[PDB]
């Protein structure tokens, strides 16, 4: 039993609802959230911008750290960082980002690195500003994550078509 409340149970494992990943991270504060990241930690817009603003700029600053030291990610790749005050890990999993180009075929990897953590909050990776169809990215979350995802759907007209479209 977690406290994730009032989601839609779409199979063994996943999870979904229409809510701000930004206060729902705030009311559960789970064990991880996940950020659609950039390769370059850059939390500019989407998700990250909104995660990253509730964080003071926290997550930026210990973002540019972790660049300076490591380096870019890999696209389809990711880091554990710190939750600041929204969970007491944060997960950037970079997906590849359609108006940049980049691989589709990497949705999965990049969904692969939530199998690595037994419970996660997290958006549809790829989804948003980063151009991919979110009922594909749904398709392949439940097609590749094994782990517990409660994914939250910023958009309600998105949701609800999300849910009556899902296999
Ligand atoms: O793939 C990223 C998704 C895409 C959107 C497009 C319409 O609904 C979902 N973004 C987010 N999902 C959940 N919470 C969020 N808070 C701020 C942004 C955000």
């Amino acid at each position: 039993v977690n406290s994730f409340s009032g989601y839609l149970k779409l199979t063994d494992n996943v999870y979904i609802k229409n809510a701000d990943i930004v206060e729902e991270a705030k009311k559960v504060k789970p064990t991880v959230v996940v950020n659609a990241a950039n390769v370059y930690l850059k939390h500019g817009g989407g998700v990250a911008g909104a995660l990253n603003k509730a964080t003071n700029n926290a997550m930026q600053v210990e973002s540019d750290d972790y660049i300076a030291t490591n380096g870019p990610l890999k696209v389809g790749g990711s880091c554990v960082l710190s939750g600041h005050n929204l969970a007491k890990h944060c997960l950037h999993v970079v997906g590849p980002n359609v108006n940049k180009g980049e691989d589709i075929q990497l949705l999965k990897s990049a969904y692969e690195n939530f199998n690595q953590h037994e419970v996660l909050l997290a958006p549809l990776l790829s989804a948003g500003i980063f151009g991919a169809d979110p009922i594909h990215s749904l398709r392949v979350c439940v097609d590749t994550v094994r782990t517990n995802v409660y994914l939250a759907v910023f958009d309600k007209n998105l949701y609800d078509k999300l849910v009556s479209s899902f296999l």
